[PDB]
């Protein structure tokens, strides 16, 4: 940076701390990643100065010729990546992408069926303290108590009982492949739209390592930030038949001016995802998650679902008589970043939990491989088996430092 | 830029075009500005990598120590700038800031009173194709047909008749000072909350050149991008009594993860606004608008309200027998960026209009003064009085180029 250090020492000092923290810690929060310098440069561009309400070639204001080129690049690259008939790259966030789909197909009070929040579903899939739960009547399907895999007969029974106008599939903490074909079959049976929120798995989908929801879903929502390793924001994919409605839901429906600089950054991230080396990266993500899962089991940990098909895993800490909250805290002490996370049928509150969620996207981006997964698992075992030994925590601290350099 | 040119030639070429366009044109769109290099650097930082759901010291996830410092800096600087008891710097946009206030105080179907959209009100103040108009029952107050000043007796009568739960004041195209004291008096009479959307005038308010709504409003919403000359985003200000509710409306209410990099950029912009030279800048904005208004009248143009108290003016093109659409198009041909804008009691549709809206924030940032205002007015006169003369348009084109260098 050149101008920020001089203009704002306070802001600069804090950013630099954050930059150094990102390097020093082992980042295992499943939704996180590190974007490229190209992505950040696009975000740091003069495109923040441009009002561009509307869409390419159909804007509210003049002078949008060049931001139109940027947006179209984002849209066309998104369609190439995912094989969608239409893309809307304007949503400010995953929240707003979901919001716009709901605005499109639902009236206030309509019934929606989504994944149980304590089994892996997102806040925006019907939390009673979120707009989704307040605005619409959400019902929930669950995972099997033993396998922790989505019970598709439960999805079906809930759909046939509650007659949702919309079914939502996808999750913030589900470690297995979702069967979108079965979701669509159930949707078709009850005459419901199917929305897939692929936020967590979008990078895996782009790389062909998770089945693509696009052929099965009327609407696919996603974040761009994350397995897709883009800037922070949202996107909606859909068939051409809903394109006009989806675009109108975003604007003038729920947003105003789009963030053209972030849209530029999205285009850059999609470009990166289209390359062969992103596919290799994504395979290492999944390989690393599998390896880390296996290594954790070797250390004596129980995992939700008995492992992972994707980037993420959930440790069920009940055998160790630890809460997710306790685990999160102690791991923080040694420089490992996780989050407490409810496990299916969790006897503890969402503020305490019996689990920790772990993902490999971030560490894989940093160049971590299988050997690093083994060591991370060994460090976690050392810490969680010795929460009362400061000497064990210091050893863990030193082994963490050894990994980050 | 260093990495973007190599990584993504297509995106880079388009951004560079946009950068060159921003320099070449006379930008008179009233909502637009040019941010500092410090602001853009903050936006281009590694803070995009951090999930920071929740608030400073009370986050969902660990590792937020430094992003907490950034957010608190934004919040405290906002409070210093505007004298508010509480700030929420997380809204992704002006749309989402407004959305969150509505989510806080209103139930679905509640009556809201806002400014007539064709008299200056915003899309998010009750458009039937916007969430505001779809979710709540909006009624409208108007300006006087002769003076084009808000009819405060009309605000009062509409409030007493319709019994709104919320009254909204402020505008996207109102060239006069708004009387917030009178709005609060009316609000108090009918037992309604008062929300002020100061998006357009927030920079003027910070500089003491427009009366501050904060002492009179329960909620003040604003964009940060704009007269405040910040990054693209929103902010909510309120009294401490609504702080907890407003924060919960933003998260977990209507958003998820905030854009910490943009929040950094907001802090930087607030820092800039706190300096003496921003106050001087803002006075030049208002001085330039007054001068430009007077110079336009000298050219024979009629202005809505007979002039301006702020950064913006509206030309009523009816005396010239031109539509706003025609004016916008021809001005675009010579390198002057305006937007068509409905005038109060406009006989034309919002897609055609009888007016153009013009603001001085952007050109003032570029260093334009009174002499430049005279010339801009002379060029506009030349173009609009000779829409059929290509030679007149070429002269205008050359005089525009002379101004931008």
């Amino acid at each position: 940076m050149k101008y920020l250090p001089q203009q704002d020492p306070q802001v600069f000092a804090a950013i630099e701390q954050e930059r150094k923290r990102q390097h020093a810690k082992i980042e295992l929060i499943a939704s996180e990643n590190f974007v490229s310098r190209a992505v950040m440069e696009a975000q740091g561009s003069v495109l923040t100065n441009k009002y561009a309400e509307g869409y390419p070639g159909r804007r509210a204001y003049g002078g949008c010729e060049y931001v139109d080129i940027v947006e179209e690049l984002a849209r066309e690259r998104a369609k190439q990546l995912f094989g969608a008939e239409h893309a809307n790259v304007q949503p400010h966030s995953g929240a707003q992408a979901n919001m716009a789909v709901y605005f499109t197909v639902l009236e206030h009070g309509d019934t929606v069926l989504g994944m149980n929040l304590s089994h892996g579903g997102h806040l925006t899939h019907g939390s009673p303290v979120n707009f989704s739960g307040v605005q619409y009547n959400f019902v929930a399907y669950g995972v099997d108590p033993e396998t922790h895999v989505i019970d598709y007969d439960d999805v079906r029974e809930k759909a046939r009982l509650h007659r949702p106008k919309l079914i939502v599939a996808a999750a913030s903490a589900y470690p297995r492949i979702i069967d979108f074909a079965k979701f669509r079959e159930i949707a078709d049976e009850v005459g419901a739209y199917l929305m897939v929120d692929m936020a967590h798995i979008a990078g895996l989908v782009a790389a062909g390592l998770h089945p693509n929801p696009v052929p099965y879903a009327h609407f696919v929502t996603t974040t761009t930030h994350k397995t897709l390793r883009g800037p922070r924001g949202g996107m909606i994919l859909c068939q051409e038949q809903f394109a006009k409605q989806i675009d109108k839901a975003i604007f003038p429906g729920i947003q105003g001016g789009p963030l053209m600089h972030v849209i530029a950054a999205k285009a850059v991230a999609f470009g990166e995802a289209l390359q062969d080396d992103f596919k290799a990266y994504a395979k290492r993500v999944v390989d690393n998650a599998k390896r880390l899962a296996s290594a954790l089991q070797n250390e004596g940990f129980t995992l939700v679902s008995g492992g992972t098909d994707n980037h993420l895993l959930l440790v069920d800490l009940r055998p160790q008589q630890l809460t997710g909250k306790t685990a999160e805290k102690v791991l923080d002490e040694v420089g490992i970043t996780v989050n407490k996370n409810t496990i299916p049928y969790d006897p503890e509150s969402p503020f305490v939990t019996s689990g920790i969620r772990i993902g490999t996207a971030a560490v894989t981006t940093r160049g971590f491989g299988l050997e690093e997964m083994d060591e991370i698992a060994a460090i976690i075992g050392l810490v969680l088996k010795n929460v009362g030994s400061e000497q064990a925590l210091e050893e863990a601290r030193q082994r963490v430092a050894a990994l980050t350099d």
